[PDB]
């Protein structure tokens, strides 16, 4: 896999050179590069951004810089991930969904966001997916970025209830019975009904 | 705010010593700490993880090491969070919660988490909570408190639908003429339009 994340902030992904994604780089399974947007830049001050139509807070991320970015970097077998909290819920089938890409390239937004033209424009050369993490809102793409690539890897490497280990007996709280009883079936039994009334108590939208 | 943050990978934090974050810190606003979960450890292997009880596949991180931990950074004002793909939702609304906080502590599991115990003995001094940034499973919890992180540190320091910017025509792709109109009351009108059918189509769960 070919994976390319376009950004004003590059030490910010810096987390994909360590652990396992890290692994899955100097192992060969992904090449990873991290841009800086500036670098498609031309004006005095090396701007990526400008005020918005219509007014707002804050500045938009200019079309013109983001269509030059992707014109070098982007191919038509590229999927192309606009992260964006407007965009659809990245989950574990996405990431299994991923791992069959050649080419994944992340426009990561800073400031109110990319103007929507460059999700447009570039539709009409690849597949494009404007995707949110979580029903919350963050300063930049980065740190999404990171988790979705992450979730990606930890597949692609694996590919090519409650947990507890010693002591038995800790604090006063003990190792439930059923753990260390060596009974594979009840032990199945157990964690997936601990399983269903945690997911009934947090997650009934599950 | 103070914020510990407590892994067997510390470099993977380093993002939230850049950007909005980074500014957060230097300004005095919030006291980040990232700890190595291995300073805990006594044995000659400085090892934070053992076999699980009833088997299944990896590792555990071992409670004596994460009590040990925890009781030297913890205190009863506390909130600790442990990342796990089990817990309740990460919301905008928990992000805005967190910054009526005075100490967060996020506990990054690795392997196959943190044994169960450790969260059980901490409820019994101070505040837990095991929260899940989404749908999705990452190698482990360090993305997640980067994310959470960002999104508190973002509301903090600014207490303490589509994206359009120049120029008007670009690659055949127009700005919306109602942007370009100047009128508030239009303006707001098609945002929130636009908003509520892109809700529909992508996150009909909102
Ligand atoms: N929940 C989330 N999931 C994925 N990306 C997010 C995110 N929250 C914020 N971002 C990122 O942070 C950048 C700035 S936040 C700007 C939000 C923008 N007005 C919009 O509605 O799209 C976004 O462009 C995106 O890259
Ligand atoms: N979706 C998510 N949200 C928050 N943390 C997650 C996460 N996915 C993985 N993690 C982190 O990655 C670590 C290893 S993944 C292990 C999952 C574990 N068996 C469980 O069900 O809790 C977890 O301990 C947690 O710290």
């Amino acid at each position: 896999m070919r994976i390319d994340i376009v950004t004003i902030f590059p030490a910010c992904l810096d987390p994909l050179r360590q652990s396992l994604p890290g692994k899955a780089i100097e192992s060969g399974l992904v090449d990873l590069n991290v841009h800086d947007l500036r670098r498609w830049t031309h004006d005095v001050h090396h701007s990526v951004d400008d005020a918005p139509y219509g007014g707002g807070p804050g500045m938009v991320m200019k079309a013109p810089v983001w269509g030059e970015a992707l014109d070098e970097i982007c191919s038509s077998e590229t999927l192309l991930i606009v992260p964006t909290p407007a965009g659809v819920l990245f989950t574990q089938a996405t990431a299994q969904r991923w791992t069959t890409e050649s080419h994944l390239v992340f426009a990561c937004g800073r400031y109110e966001g990319i103007d929507q033209r460059v999700v447009q424009d570039a539709a009409r050369r690849m597949r494009v997916e404007e995707v949110s993490i979580g029903d919350y809102v963050l300063p930049g793409g980065e740190s999404a970025a990171v988790v979705m690539v992450e979730a990606v890897l930890r597949l692609l490497a694996g590919v090519l209830g409650p947990s507890y280990t010693r002591p038995a007996s800790w604090r006063g709280l003990d190792v439930p019975e059923v753990l260390l009883s060596g009974d594979h079936a009840r032990i199945a039994a157990w964690r997936r009904e601990v399983s269903l009334q945690r997911t009934r108590e947090r997650r009934p939208d599950l």
